[PDB]
Order: structure tokens, then sequence, then C-alpha cells
């Protein structure tokens, strides 16, 4: 058992919030889970955040830290190499909210694998925020020995982009200094050999807000202006009940709500409407605790909604009482920048084919121009949703 956490909080009234996060990287090298406050376990549940009081093992290892993550060697895969840790906080508008803006900040970390004697150990990390205006930091790295075992060093750069998944790059270059400047060697590096300078996973925390421009910007410093979006719905139910008769999973439906100055709705395109004048619904012509299939697909072409809307909220519902939202597991919404262009559905013929018929041309596949702006979702447990 593996516990890792900071703790800032001097207090646990106080409501400053930061983000330890860890992205772990197979032995092919690309990105192949992630974790944060909005998505507590990852890696079948090899990572568990510690707020979160279910989906860990009944073996119990207690910390006292404030965003502590326990990481239960045995339970990993093969292909699951390094983990890279970046501790950040959040950038809300009006305050320039840093890493440095409280009282302390420490690492801990835990090795408590062995019987007996439980490892506990106590880095610093302020004086590293300190210098300049810094919100992530990539706190330590950890990897896997061909022999077996974990190593953690500890490579630290500030950086002032908030977000993990943003630094994408930044994280692929620290694990290609790890192979190059030091001795101990990953197979994974020796097929990192391209980088990409604009790749990024989309992370979405609570109550971020971004203008769509700057979210479609990203790391590219040309702004493109936000002509159509594509926005996609998903929800997943949770296993039913063993008995009699099997009951029937619910038929949710989705509530777009276009509102103006006053106070009154607009326009409103729901599954009953399907149609108003900005916007058109649907498309043109083992158990993975996340997965993400798409429902609908509601369009939405910027310039030409009536001019008199100001807001629009996206609710999802089934208002048939006495069940609240039990049986409902997760629902999911992600926007799309897609002014300039479409992905095919994947596995669709027309996709597939034009996959085959492009050649590799020294890229997977053929780079998709619709840009992810926001992946937010909400979770649900077994029974706890009613209500």
């Amino acid at each position: 058992q593996y516990s890792f956490g900071i703790n800032f909080k001097s207090s646990p009234e106080e409501k400053l919030n930061f983000d330890l996060s860890c992205v772990a990287f197979d032995v092919k090298g690309q990105l192949h889970d992630t974790l944060h406050a909005r998505k507590p376990t990852a890696l079948d549940g090899a990572l568990v955040k510690g707020f979160e009081k279910q989906a860990l093992p009944e073996e119990t290892v207690q910390v006292e830290g404030d965003d502590v993550i326990y990481m239960f060697p045995k339970k990993f895969e093969r292909q699951v190499e390094v983990l890279l840790f970046v501790a950040s906080a959040p950038s809300i508008p009006g305050k320039k909210h840093d890493l440095d803006s409280s009282s302390k900040l420490e690492f801990a970390v835990s090795y408590s694998d062995v019987g007996g004697q439980a490892f506990n150990q106590s880095f610093d990390l302020k004086p590293l925020a300190a210098q300049g205006g810094v919100s992530s930091i990539i706190v330590a790295v950890m990897y896997l020995q061909a022999e077996g075992g974990w190593t953690l060093r500890s490579v630290g750069d500030c950086h002032p982009f908030d977000s993990p998944g943003l630094i994408v790059p930044e994280l692929k270059q620290t694990i290609l200094n790890l192979r190059d400047h030091h001795g101990v060697q990953l197979d994974a590096a020796d097929a990192i050999q391209a980088i990409d300078p604009a790749e990024r996973v989309p992370v979405t925390r609570q109550f971020q807000d971004q203008s769509l421009d700057e979210a479609s910007a990203g790391r590219a410093a040309e702004p493109a202006p936000v002509k159509k979006l594509r926005i996609d719905l998903s929800w997943t139910f949770w296993p039913p009940p063993p008995p009699e008769e099997p009951p029937e999973e619910p038929a949710l439906e989705y509530n777009l709500v276009m509102y103006n100055k006053d106070g009154e709705e607009v326009q409103s395109i729901s599954t009953g409407n399907r149609e108003a004048t900005g916007a058109r619904a649907g498309r043109p012509e083992k158990v993975d605790p996340y997965e993400f299939k798409e429902r609908d697909v509601i369009y939405l072409d910027v310039p030409d909604l009536p001019a008199e809307v100001r807001s629009m909220v996206l609710l999802v519902t089934n208002y048939d009482e006495e069940n609240g939202f039990t049986r409902v597991r997760t629902v999911r919404c992600r926007l799309v920048d897609v002014s300039n262009g479409e992905a095919p559905l994947p596995g669709s013929k027309a996709a597939v084919a034009a996959a085959a018929a492009a050649a590799e041309q020294g890229l997977a596949a053929p780079p998709n121009p619709e840009r992810v702006l926001a992946d937010y979702g909400v979770l649900s447990k077994y029974e706890d949703d009613k209500a």
C-alpha cells in the first residue's frame, strides 16, 4: 500500500482547493488513465482518491492528509509503466488564485506495504511555488524497475497553466528527461520519439468558466472564432436489482433552455421539440465505470441564434417521482468546437474507410479538426441517488 498527499489546509474549515492529480503512462507511452477530484477512481480501482470512502479495498490504511490518494501496486496491469504527479490550483477569473496563496504546502509520502513499520516522510514545495506566479508544478514521477518495485524520482519544474492535461507535452518531456539525463531506462521512452505541441486531454473542474475562443485556442497562439458548437450527452445506468419481473431502465430527457434578459424562455430545444431557429438536434443523416457513449447530439450555430438570448442552460432529468436518480450512474456532457469540421463517427463505415485509405504519414490517424473544450459529468452512487 502506498499513500501520497498534500496538506495545505491548516484547518479543515477553509475552502481553498488544491488538486493533486496523477497521470498514468503505459508501456506504449501514450496517456492511458487520468485522475482528479471529479474522477475519484482510475485504473480498475488501483488508484483511489482519499475523500471517496468506497471503491477502495476493505484492507484499511488511514492517513491524515487532505487530498490523499491511495495506490495498491498488486492490482496494476503490466502495461502501466509511469505515474506522474501534478499539484495544481484552479484559476477563478476575478482573483488571480495561485499555488503560493496558502499558509503552507507540503508533500507527504507513505510506504506502508511492509509489515510492522510504516515509512512516512514530508517534502516541502512552498519555496518552489513562491518564485513567480505558478499554478501547476510537476511534483514527482514514479516508474517501475525491470526487476519490479517502484522508484520515486523528484523532477520539479513550475508552469503557469493550471490544468494537468494542458501540459501533456511537458509531462512527456519529463519522461524523456528521466530517460536521457539519468541512467535508468524505460521502454516507453524509446517509443516517445515524436512530440506534438498541441496535444491535450481535457479536465474540467466544477464552476470552471472560460471564454469559448480561449478554450478553443489552448496552447495555440492563434485565436479561433467559435462559429459552431456540438453538445454531446451520455448517461449510464447501474445494474438492476436481481429480483421476479425485470425492472426497466428509465428513459431520460434533455432540455436545453435559452433565456432572455427579463427572465423568460425564448426558444428551447428538447427531446420533444427537436428543432429551434438556431439549434438543430440529432446527427445529420470489464465494466467501465466511466464509459462514454453518445445518446444525442445538439448543435448550435453561434452567429445565427436569436439576438435576444443571453444564457443557455442544459438540464437533464426525468420527472418521475419515487425513484430519483436510482439506477442511474453517470450523466456527462462534452462540448466540441466543430467550426473547422466534424470528425466522422468512430466505427462508421466512412470513418474506417477514410482511415484505411489515408496513409499514416507519420500520424496514426488524420487529425480530427474537432477540438474538445469541456468534458463535465456528474456521478451517482448505487442507491443513495434519490430525492
